[PDB]
């Protein structure tokens, strides 16, 4: 007759946000038939899951749910199990400890039939005890039996209907088959990161307690703190919080010779929005965002419109954004930005992708696989491209093609597994309702096009170089280094000439020259550019 | 039984304890004594890594195996499944056994049971309504019933097969449905029904084959797929590339393999391998491609199955001189061609069961076609109708023009 | 009153020969708190199944005893991990030791922030490679105050000096 829930529970008392679904399914699979009233139920002839699986990647709020599942029902203290806490050293000794879990269970069923309350059992970290049976050929033969022993208890031939099996893991791919049908472990759950609706309530949720005592400042608004928090899981704005409460604490200690705390001061402590502006700056670094370290290392020195072109490749590049975030027929798309080399067509990818504003953005670049094999390389690229596909939006640079192929001109020589797999790769549309773009850039279009490449792009860019003396006039007085004493002499020789030469050409050119002596600058700006040569 | 009976050469990290208590095994179920009043069940798993000394007639004889079931005994388990139901009246009128029994292809026995829990669930959960305290209303709970609906929605959500479902995967091969822009459409689809009822009916020939041929960006996944489909045969899988990325030769090999002996254990099969191209690494310099792979599938597609039992395999290819070079054309018993838009008329239609520049605008881009020829593939009219669309709107017809100038033609 | 948990980890790292190890010991002896419990490397390997798991798991026994027996009002314990690229690293990339070493992390991870909680403990890692780590130890809630330690300037030199010949 005792309900089975605590008499005091409450929703928002558990202290979880951004997990309404998740709770509800949960509760209506799990829960449902122990609330209604037991006639009803006996007359359905129907038996209780026993069983709930949890995944997802690190820092999403697993073991907070099973904690608070585990405090919101009125049953006995559950167990865990921490890890591979079962193992013992001699025979048949780790396989009693896994009996010894549901002999408590036994017993009541034995004694108090239909009667009974209930039992939880929690497995933390399950993947340690629970791989496939037949793999990891530990030759002790220990890890097989606990499998079997652990599977013919949750499911054998004597039935329990006084149980209940939570497990949290971080690589489901590696679950025993058998443990999972819908006998044993029926209830699969994914946890992932939330959205903006999601981070408002769990930024509220934290600091709910400290609004309640007023030690935060009026100037400091939520809203903007969750727009501005992209891509953050739930341990991050936490720790964000934390920072920030230091900070705002530190102010009150002076600590060159003894810990000496003001006291007086530490009445009026408040916490301002500066506090968490330095914390955003300088302590906490998402996972799954976006960083300005990229941004700041692959652009270098900025973008200076020296003539028409940028412009129009920066329009191209918009138009292909909005098609990808607005459109249902064709949710994949890619194009290809080729130019001669030195023309500058990194620079304005990595400005494409940051002024698109998506929340997920990543650059595969081959800094970062110097030494490895093609194995890791295709390694590599797929993780890539597996992190990209947990986002309602998503965009992604492949930078030097040519150098992740390994391509030289003798022979001759390439990577084929690299090919391929970038061919394949260039088709796979993401799950239903996510949206993907990649940027690719490249200075040989012929080998591509020899490679039959062209076929997996939809469109090409074209990055051009300097071909006239007004736009290389231009680009001087942008960068402003020759003063019009010198940009006169300089234009009676370009300005009745046309110049063949690119950007990051243009300023190694400058630095070179600007290491003469003074009156002797021009002369040699003026050989070194004649030198250079067109060959167009 | 797996656990402590398997073959005595074994973990060599062993103090001797898994192979004396085998022996004792073996000496008491038949040794010098004698007995006559036991019986011994076993169940497993893996019935290979048991010892052979114990399977022996004498020792352990009646080998039994239970398998997935059929529509029959799928009928049989959902009316076990639901007697008690039926009996109190808590059943509605309005659901159909046989239509679920059709329904769910694959399932096994706990899987349907599973499902009929998530039924009941759902139906019990409309009258527990909670957000912040659990209260059961008591009023409307003498009327509980389980309705079609609920049926529905758990089979769309909850339980998924094992055994694969296709249901994501039809989903993802064929995205935008199918459009009858002209008449060659419906050339292939007779010409697969006409393939399917010959491997269904014939006893003569078990094994039949056929290769799907077309230039770049013409749509032969998604008919290959629809004739699939359309089949309505027991067992339905596709071998697809894009599942084996950073595979090498020998996981390729071992991944086919595997299919196919999935597919010889059925009664009647049908096998769709796409992208032949790109399942042997091909590259024009060169050329290149791995060998293991070639001489497989020439092995396989001339292979019969067990006696009594049929298959049938649709290859699709982009590239048919290349296959021909290596002399795997000659592998397949027929093939079908996939042709582009060829006429101004055929663009049109496409156009209007599209859905896209109606009335005037239609208009002028018919005065602009029906004085040249066109060679476009239904894939990228798609792709240039989206692109011309994000322009203005006195800007679209021109753009959607230029593009199709620039995409010219090469029959 | 304002319902905020203590950091529970600090990771330096930095070239040989720079100052980890003394930082370490000096940070050690400036707290009231007990002595503090020492790991060698890797010392807690052991041949026989599930040995090396209790020898985790006793690290942090008197940690929970005192938290239970007290609550708000225990002491500050301290554990130091030398070497812990030995130990910890990236689970599923290794041959696993033989099932060894991804044994050992899923039990530290589960030691460190668990179902049971703790808010008396401070566990300091050192290392040499600190791209070898897993990414689940480095996270908020974990060992997440990372500081490299590299060749000092003129001023640190000085003053290098001047500590050397008082
Ligand atoms: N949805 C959430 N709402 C509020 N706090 C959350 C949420 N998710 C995570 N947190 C915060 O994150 C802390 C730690 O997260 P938790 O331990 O639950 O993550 P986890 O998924 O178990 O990670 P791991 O993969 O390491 O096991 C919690 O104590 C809580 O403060
Ligand atoms: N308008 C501009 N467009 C592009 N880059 C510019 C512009 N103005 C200045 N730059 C700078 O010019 C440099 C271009 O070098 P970048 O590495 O992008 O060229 P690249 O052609 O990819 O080089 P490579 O061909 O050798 O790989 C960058 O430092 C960039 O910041
Ligand atoms: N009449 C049609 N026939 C085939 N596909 C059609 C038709 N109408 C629309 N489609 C759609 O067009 C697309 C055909 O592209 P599909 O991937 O099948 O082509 P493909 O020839 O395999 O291309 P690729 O050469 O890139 O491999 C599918 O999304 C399909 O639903
Ligand atoms: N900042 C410093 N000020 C003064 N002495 C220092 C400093 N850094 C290092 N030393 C000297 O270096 C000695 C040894 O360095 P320490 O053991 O701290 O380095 P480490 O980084 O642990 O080296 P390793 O990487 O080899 O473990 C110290 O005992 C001390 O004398």
């Amino acid at each position: 007759r005792q309900s089975i829930i605590n008499p005091d529970w409450n929703f928002e008392k558990m202290g979880i946000g951004g997990l309404d679904k998740e709770f509800s399914d949960i509760f209506r699979r799990a829960f449902a038939s122990r609330v209604f009233p037991p006639e009803i139920v006996e007359q359905m002839g129907c038996k209780h899951v026993k069983g709930i699986l949890l995944y997802g990647p690190p820092g999403c709020g697993k073991t907070l749910l099973a904690r608070q599942i585990g405090k919101m029902l009125n049953a006995r203290e559950p167990k865990v199990v921490n890890g591979p806490e079962i193992l013992n050293k001699y025979v048949g000794e780790s396989e009693a400890n896994i009996r010894k879990l549901f002999a408590d269970a036994e017993e009541e069923q034995r004694r108090l039939g239909a009667n009974s309350g209930l039992h939880i059992i929690i497995f933390d970290e399950i993947d340690a005890i629970c791989k496939q049976r037949g793999s990891m050929a530990g030759s002790t033969g220990v890890h097989d039996t606990v499998v079997n022993q652990l599977l013919s208890k949750i499911d054998g031939v004597e039935q329990l209907n006084n149980i209940l099996v939570i497990g949290m893991t971080n690589r489901p791919d590696l679950i025993d088959e058998a443990l999972l049908r819908p006998g044993r472990l029926e209830v699969k759950m994914e946890i992932g990161l939330p959205d903006e609706k999601g981070r408002l309530q769990i930024l509220h949720i934290h600091t709910a307690r400290m609004r309640g005592h007023q030690l935060l400042s009026a100037d400091v608004d939520i809203k903007e703190l969750a727009v501005e928090t992209k891509n953050f899981s739930g341990a991050e704005l936490e720790g964000l919080v934390r920072a920030a409460q230091s900070t705002a604490m530190n102010r009150h200690i002076k600590a060159s010779t003894k810990v000496e705390v003001d006291m007086e001061k530490a009445e009026s402590l408040q916490v301002t929005r500066g506090d968490f502006l330095a914390s955003l700056e300088n302590d906490i670094k998402p996972a799954f965002g976006t960083n300005q370290e990229d941004y700041a290392s692959y652009i270098m020195n900025g973008i200076i419109k020296w003539g028409d072109p940028v412009t129009r490749v920066l329009d191209d590049g918009e138009l292909l954004v909005q098609q990808t975030k607005n459109s249902d027929r064709t949710p994949l798309v890619s194009v290809l930005l080729e130019g001669p080399p030195h023309s500058g067509k990194t620079a304005l990818a990595a400005k494409i992708a940051e002024e698109s504003n998506f929340p997920f953005i990543k650059i595969c670049s081959p800094d970062k696989m110097i030494g490895f094999s093609e194995t890791a390389k295709c390694q590599a690229m797929k993780k890539i491209f597996d992190d990209a596909y947990k986002s309602q939006l998503s965009c992604v640079v492949v930078d030097d093609i040519e150098r992740l192929l390994d391509y030289v001109p003798i022979g001759p020589r390439f990577s084929n597994l690299v090919l391929q797999a970038l061919l394949v790769l260039l088709k796979k549309a993401p799950p239903q309702g996510r949206k993907l773009l990649i940027i690719g850039t490249t200075s040989r279009k012929d080998v591509l096009q020899e490679m039959e490449m062209l076929n997996a792009f939809s469109t090409t860019i074209h990055v051009p170089n300097i071909a006239t003396g007004e736009q290389l006039l231009e680009a001087l007085e942008l960068l402003g280094n020759f003063k019009d004493k010198e940009r006169t002499t300089i234009a009676q020789q370009v300005k009745g000439k046309k110049v063949w030469i690119g950007i990051k050409k243009l300023l190694m050119l400058i630095e070179m020259s600007l290491q003469m002596d003074p009156e002797y600058r021009v002369r040699k700006f003026l050989a070194l550019l004649r030198e250079e040569g067109a060959s167009p």
